[PDB]
């Protein structure tokens, strides 16, 4: 009876989910929560339950990428999650306004995926849920931590190759804020399966200036620390109006 | 030094504009402010400056479709206008829930037209500034008026042809909760200019039933006013931040 | 009943129509016809009966944008019209052989709208009815007018923004003659409904040169005048093959 | 010193060219007129240079399809041909309508080719010259022959698979009458390089009753010697401009 | 120092690279060689270097889709790699031929990914190296394992939906075997990158028939223990020509 | 009855086909046979059954380019042949390392025709038959011919214009060795119909250099004679198998 990647049962879903790319950030979720229960680890998707002032979710990896991502998303969307919060990194495309370790609570994404584009026409916005954003704006403003709000340019290429321009700066002249590999995958998926979506991302870097060193995947780790309270805050504050 | 189509001049833009299709429904505006100044009226652009509590705005017609309100939308965004909420029209595509003289305040929109790609890439989302939804929906609640939110389906075409098979069904199964012609087009206008948009919307009739009667595009009258009220409301309340 | 944006009957549709983008054109029109017949004025759609040279036809304003006069010309290609000839403003791509106040007859039209291709395949060609084209320059001949010919590129945009480049000077390269904003979507809608089209512009400037002063929407009186009366010579030429 | 496919000079190309797909047609052609001279005749391109109604004017071969037969085009339209007409044959899409053995005068093509995509982008239009359609019109006229007049779809699929529907019936819907290979191909090179083309064709079958047996490669001779009579006809004329 | 998500040095990268989805087949994999070495596990990517019949290659895991592995896989190719074997699983396409735990070497794949288009235009074959598709080949019928030879549709869905229908059908019907989700990307990276690259798959149940129950994500032992022998056989044999 | 291109019968065609662009090119090969025997010429199709080495295959003359390929690769293929190999001309991407006379057996083609992707999706691989591929190298090793192996592309372009760049020089960088404008579209019919296929092409030039005059279509003769003697010698070993 258990799902194929998630490797836990329908009974195991919890209204409010908040996913991450990395497996190893559930470890770092899971012990700032009250208490928690491991539940799976197959593959690049660990699943954990955590137990936070009061209310249950699961925090889930998703892995790197939207293909990897998608089947994760669909698995808990399809089996009872109401709420996906994704907590992860982005570089900056604002290298004068957003820094390595600034946090942004994303309302929309652009489709620089496949996967959403088998699922529904490119015409149709990767857009998040304006409650679950207003709750995140709300989380980090009652910690008082600032925090960056924008468009997120959600790419399936990290690493650009020299034949084919990449889109990144037209998007930057844009106006999109940031960019990660995932976020438009889980908002289109979402919004067909009838599931509430947001995103807050943390900067490790600009992939503008990587060749000046503009990197650095150890996460500033009070920042980290920051971003994981603003968005298990959310998390609780979800899962009330459904418990 | 008039606009070119607009044919007002640049000192003449508010900082807050509402934007309508009907040059006609400008004059129905107008007159439920406190009082106005007509300004011009050229083509199908029909501009007004309306006193509402204590507040200055233009309210200004687009005309249909997408490409003649981009020509209104980027001569707003080029000289000053800081925010332009639109309100208009649409079909409904979930008869189910949402009938003839329902309200839609939208937060997203399918890029049916061709300017936004003429613009920018496709996978870029049209979506609106969260900060207006927000105070559309809250003027809403305030005056005791039921809304729907959701997607809105914006497309170049009217009226179907039996060659190439209609999105609109696709997009109702995607959830998509309305459709008209303009707002994913000021969406992406907006967001390339910095401008903060928004879209509220009143249901004339379903597209799907047609063939049935399910079309009055006399908008009823009550519903009409209870948008106006609204957007009006929204529009003040916005202004007051720039003045 | 009535058309629903026209607001005429269908009885009150003629085998030709002339159609012109601004509705204070259909009054200048009027105004050197024999006589005329005021029948609707619903939002940019102005619909008069005009009466030239023993013949009766009705001219109706379509607005700015293909979105927009696609609704036009599918109330008028379904109820009744035979003929319908565009008496238009366009931009010039060679500024060096056509001049503000120019005349150009199309025969066919660059598709860079979205509504036809919502419609048809993108390779299905725009073109124009040619017995249409010919009686156009026939008429221009017999009035001692001199006209160029050639393709017009039917553009949805006409504000550029600096990410995408503008395909402009490709089609321009190409050999295009001019642009505007409608052409392709009339003539496309034409062939679908065997209905005849053809197209008669005056250069208003150079959208290459805007930025030196190459423009002025005051279109050159005496040229306007002479567009007008080889259109409505031609609509009446026309006209009694139907009556 | 020789063009690279036709292997004859520029100094023996002339300003109007009339070209078929198949070299044994410009056997029966060269023997209608008053006199010729054989040029080449290499891979599928056979070059000769016709006499008739006292001017010259070259017959040369393009072979089966749009991608040879743009390499025959670009080498006549770069090397002084002011004027091209291929004379084919095609499939008839409106079977009720346009019978094997009738004569299609076109003056516009769907390009279902890639070349003119390589070319120019998508939304141009194939389109025939005016005067190159109408002197093939009045020639026709002349010789009491009867003809068609539309849209050719030019097809780079002659034998289709169960996969991916054919187009041809949507073109069909479309209102374009015949089918064939090369038309869209020869106009959009045309219109780049500065050169009048136009297009006769004579109807071999109908694809959608290709299974009822309406197919016969070969073609009705008294109609085939009519067509061969207005090309040449049109050929002459037009030749008498640049003599 | 280290790459960014294999968290190895370049002087650690071995000619040969054997590559997986599974973390957890690196384990399965090590096992069965001569000796090994951990050397690092970070998100999804667990690298272990490989000692097989005197030879010296390193095993990487890249996890579940496109965009996930073209991270893994440009790490390789950019510092040393020359030869990429991947050793996956797969559905099958073809159920009467092809069934559960058979094993198929794969010498082209479909790319239905989005980080192949971002990198290379979509003509652009994704082909294997025939050396090392030939190599797979020769190691099989060696210890003798019966084996399947085709194309693997490559593809970023692994869940349909209702809305757009999957091409997995279109492609049974054009004759690819398998279908997974990685292979494509690998090819045309390989390709782009001048490494060799091949791939060989057990099939673990077929998408056409998951709603009969033919799936099972245990891959069979004995077939999972050949498609590995094969694999490390085939690594070790090309591994020798760069010792 | 006769094919309709071809002119030949289905009991005529035998299990291996040798394959060339130009009819002229039929005559040099089949007079290196043991004997032959003339079947058919019809349009750029001249078709002749060649003895060699005890073997009976067709050699058959496809003319320039992918549509008019198609006609002869699908009158082949739907009538009885299950190999197919393509001995042709092309010219070199790799100007530094592939010279005018130098032999390249291809594996896997780029799709710039449009037949290929209106049989399939553009996703879908062009590729050989390893088999085929495998057979023409050992065949040319065993007379000690220099060979090169790689990608070709095949593009429906030989004469660039000046609006659209060539992606040629993207797929020189992508790795492409060579090009010419038939093997793609011999591939993909290939692998549909289940007929296997293969190329083996003679340089004649270099496309980024044919302004310096790096261009001769005389073929090299010794060159020309040693790719001949391979591809024969790969279709008679390739024969034994149906004989
Ligand atoms: N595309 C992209 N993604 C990211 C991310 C976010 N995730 C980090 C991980 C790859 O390092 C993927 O899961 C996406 C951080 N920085 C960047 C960047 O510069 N680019
Ligand atoms: N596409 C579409 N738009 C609308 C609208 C909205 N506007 C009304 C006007 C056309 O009637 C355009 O400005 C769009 C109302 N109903 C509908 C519908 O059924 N369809
Ligand atoms: N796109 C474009 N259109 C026009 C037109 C034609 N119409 C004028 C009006 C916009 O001013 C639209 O209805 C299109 C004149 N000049 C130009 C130009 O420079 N550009
Ligand atoms: N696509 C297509 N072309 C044609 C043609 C025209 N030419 C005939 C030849 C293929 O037989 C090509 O040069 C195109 C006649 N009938 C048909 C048809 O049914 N289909
Ligand atoms: N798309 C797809 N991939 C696979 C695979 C191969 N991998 C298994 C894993 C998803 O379970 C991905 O890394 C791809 C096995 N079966 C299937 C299937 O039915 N479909
Ligand atoms: N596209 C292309 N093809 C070729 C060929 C191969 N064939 C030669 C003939 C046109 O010259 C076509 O059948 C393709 C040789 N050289 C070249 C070249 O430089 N370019
Ligand atoms: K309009
Ligand atoms: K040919
Ligand atoms: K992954």
């Amino acid at each position: 009876n258990l799902l194929r990647h998630l490797k836990i049962s329908k009974e195991q879903i919890t209204p409010v989910v908040l996913v991450v790319g990395d497996p190893g950030r559930v470890d770092k979720i899971k012990v700032v929560c009250d208490s928690y229960v491991d539940l799976a680890y197959n593959r690049e998707y660990k699943s954990v339950e955590c137990h936070y002032k009061g209310q249950k979710f699961l925090c889930v990896s998703h892995g790197v990428g939207s293909a990897g991502c998608a089947v994760c998303f669909e698995e808990l969307c399809q089996n009872g999650a109401k709420v996906i919060i994704r907590a992860g990194s982005c570089g900056s495309l604002q290298p004068d306004l957003i820094k390595r370790g600034d946090i942004c609570i994303c309302n929309a994404a652009v489709r620089e995926d496949r996967v959403s584009h088998l699922l529904i026409h490119g015409d149709f916005p990767a857009v998040g849920d304006f409650d679950v954003y207003d709750t995140l704006n709300k989380c980090a403003q009652e910690l008082n931590v600032p925090v960056f709000n924008g468009i997120s340019v959600s790419s399936d290429m990290y690493y650009p190759n020299k034949i084919i321009p990449s889109r990144l700066e037209d998007y930057s002249k844009a106006n999109a804020a940031v960019v990660e590999m995932e976020l438009a995958t889980l908002m289109v998926i979402g919004t067909l399966r009838k599931v509430k979506t947001g995103g807050i991302l943390i900067v490790d870097g600009c992939p503008f200036k990587w060749d000046e060193g503009d990197f650095d995947n150890n996460l500033v780790p009070h920042q980290l620390e920051n971003m994981i309270k603003i968005a298990l805050g959310a998390c609780a504050k979800l899962a009330t109006k459904y418990a």
